[PDB]
């Protein structure tokens, strides 16, 4: 069975648009905790991290809000490690995707052998020197990869980071808006990815088979799922900062998470980039939040074929 | 070739929302009969069954309108058997899905070796004792399965039922909202199903290959297709009582029916749960009705690749 | 590498609805040329052909505007051959699909061994005698096929045509609205096609594998892609004269074009049937135009997984 530890991370400064800091609020409001308890789930809420304002945080080169982002990730790393040591699956409600530096870092402190599945339209693997936007939500993976040590300058706020994963310990699914330096890094480091072209070619069934065999083939190990709702098509998750057409369908997102649940190895989860302020209508917001909740419930066992308890229902 | 016998079943008391009794009307209004005649089809309209009101019909335990539902199904069974003895494919226009008790029962009187394909978001397999809603459209399959004799109390209106199918003679496609007791029954009886997870994994092509091989592998036999429009995604069939997101696409529904047509074994068909009152706009209604008509025409040979008569068109 | 020669073909008389003659304009306005230059592309604009009015053009039998259509195609054939002799990939911006007579004809003058991929809801293979509509955009393929010589009357405006392709040198993808005489021609001539039924069965991955192996299996040869935006679902390309539900998705259209790009054999391209006047709203127009531009950029190398130049980005 499996214990869950919820962490709200109401944090937006990895990117410019306000509102993503409300994700933990609208996800809770949608009844996530109660719906989780409805399943097999032993659920503990660790609350919303209080990220204090860092008023003096001028860019580093063109990298924006570095001290704010670095410290939020440092704090979240602390908290995720606590949840993990408490023997629970960490569930980070974001918040922008820069928080993955802290979520994966903190997870890896307790489980260094982890493997990551990163579901996103974007690779989020720019370095401080290849970014053109300066937004740290487009860089988290570069901070985490050991191969890119040497390439990450000393950015204020991140002196606490130690790269904890190798290029062979991450798989991307969903990619369709990748910068040229990012694509170079993928090919140079030999990272495993299923862009939307591969999902089209192979079908999500084969994509998950290969994703899981790639990560678990040699031996089982904890899985970290970092799910950016912008990996799904904007027809399902429109309330997000950077929607990109041609995404994963609602079905594909449930398929990915149902298969990860079935491994019994989910160890940490990020549900990121929900930005209620950016829905064009109230219904775009509920659509987005509802989809995120459904993705989350699938991670913890909710199955489209149905579920039952180990009793005899014919009484 | 193939003769068709249309039966309207303007009946709603298997569930609470009025309007599904108008399905036969809007389907006819959309020109179904004429469009069928445009194909190879020898089409006879048996009219709309006149279901008299049963004013005294208080629940049985929590099961609602049992006498009404039982009698409508009894009457429809009578009529479907007549059509079948007339050597025609029965085409039941519903009406809520509780009518499948009568449609499959009546069909089986003439062809006891039939196999059923049930296309639906729901399994509709609660018994009177596992239902929580009391709505009989969520129970028809339990009345039909021989294995569940012993488990179906004597519900008023259904004393005429005799279970006519075994668990191994039905396949579900489309499932994504299954109650716990229903899931227990599926696993306990070893029923064959393709939930949306399986359709995602395998693709609708392989789903139909396996569906047909499972039902026809040992020997050919008549097929009964019970098609609930809520099996399709609400973006195609919104005017229905219980829409569930993440459904079969329009393409997938045509694929299912094109492959069943190609077997030459379609023997009876139900087109159920169209509820024009529930479209949010006139266009949701026409969208739903149009999709239902297209599904129906595919059952009788309309092919997306095209069709021609056995003449030389280059004259 | 690959040089491109853009040709605008603002022409509508292959069908009744005005507005498709504006396709080259809205595609250019959307920044196509600049976006192409952003890729590897050496881009030369050959301008918009000036199609003079032919005021005296009464139907031939029921075939409408034959002299206008024939002459526009004659002029376009001239220009495409020029671009091809200039060692560039011809990119025809339409305009209605009747222009394919000229585009493929002109291409074949320079590369007679070409193979055609025709992406469309329709086969566009009626002859002047099997058409029921009289619209020449529903006939271009019949004019091009050698096997149908004998079956094409002498239509005024087309005396310059010489059939340049065999039935075995075309593959259709996307088909879902095929007339009976057209279906007869497909089966009689043994043309290779993937209707939407086949795309559903096999998946677009296998469809392209088979399409390319069928055309290139025996030996590499130039590819002509004739892309009718109505091959995509109207939820992506609504501003078109004859939308048909159940089409190829945005993903599938990018998949088709990404795979053709990867062959290195794209030799000519048609982007047809964009009709901005027919969008129900301004957003339907931009949606359609945007999709067409994305399809076009994929033909010339834009990849969803990303792209980089052959430099070291980690500097
Ligand atoms: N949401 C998002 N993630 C990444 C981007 C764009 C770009 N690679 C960047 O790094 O800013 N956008
Ligand atoms: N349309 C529909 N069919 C079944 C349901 C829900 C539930 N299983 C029930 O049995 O009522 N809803
Ligand atoms: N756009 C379009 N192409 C073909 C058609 C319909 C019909 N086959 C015809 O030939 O007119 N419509
Ligand atoms: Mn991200
Ligand atoms: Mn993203
Ligand atoms: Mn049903
Ligand atoms: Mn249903
Ligand atoms: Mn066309
Ligand atoms: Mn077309």
């Amino acid at each position: 069975s499996r214990t869950i530890g919820i962490i709200g991370a109401p944090f937006s400064k990895g990117q410019p648009r306000g509102g993503v800091e409300e994700g933990p609020t609208v996800l809770r409001k949608a009844g996530l905790l109660e719906k989780l308890k409805e399943q097999e789930c032993d659920v503990k809420d660790y609350g919303d991290l209080p990220f204090a304002d860092i008023p003096n945080d001028s860019p580093f080169q063109i990298v924006k809000n570095p001290r704010s982002v670095g410290k939020a990730s440092e704090q979240l790393a602390g908290k995720v490690a606590e949840v993990k040591k408490n023997g629970r699956i960490s569930l980070v409600l974001g918040g922008d995707h820069s928080l993955a530096i802290g979520s994966i870092s903190g997870h890896a402190r307790v489980h260094p052998d982890l493997g990551v599945i990163w579901v996103d339209a974007h690779t989020d693997i720019n370095t401080p020197l290849t970014t053109t936007s300066g937004n740290l939500h487009g860089q988290p993976v570069s901070f985490l990869l050991k191969e890119l040590k040497g390439k990450i300058p000393d950015v204020p706020g991140f002196s606490w980071v130690t790269p904890c994963i190798s290029a062979k310990d991450i798989v991307y699914i969903g990619l369709r808006d990748v910068d040229p330096g990012e694509h170079y890094i993928l090919k140079t480091l030999g990272i495993k990815y299923f862009s939307m072209t591969e999902v089209d070619r192979l079908g999500i069934g084969k994509v998950m088979e290969e994703t899981l065999s790639y990560l678990l083939g040699r031996k089982k190990r904890p899985i970290h799922l970092s799910f950016d709702v912008d990996g799904l098509d904007p027809s399902f998750t429109p309330a997000t900062g950077t929607p990109v057409v041609g995404g994963l369908t609602y079905r594909e997102g449930l398929y990915i998470t149902e298969e990860i649940y079935k491994t019994g190895l989910l160890s940490g989860l990020d549900i990121m980039e929900v930005n209620p302020s950016l829905g064009k209508t109230p219904e775009e917001v509920t659509r987005t939040v509802n989809t995120a909740v459904a993705i989350t419930l699938a991670c913890f066992g909710l199955a489209r074929e149905g579920n039952h308890k180990p009793i005899d229902y014919l009484n």
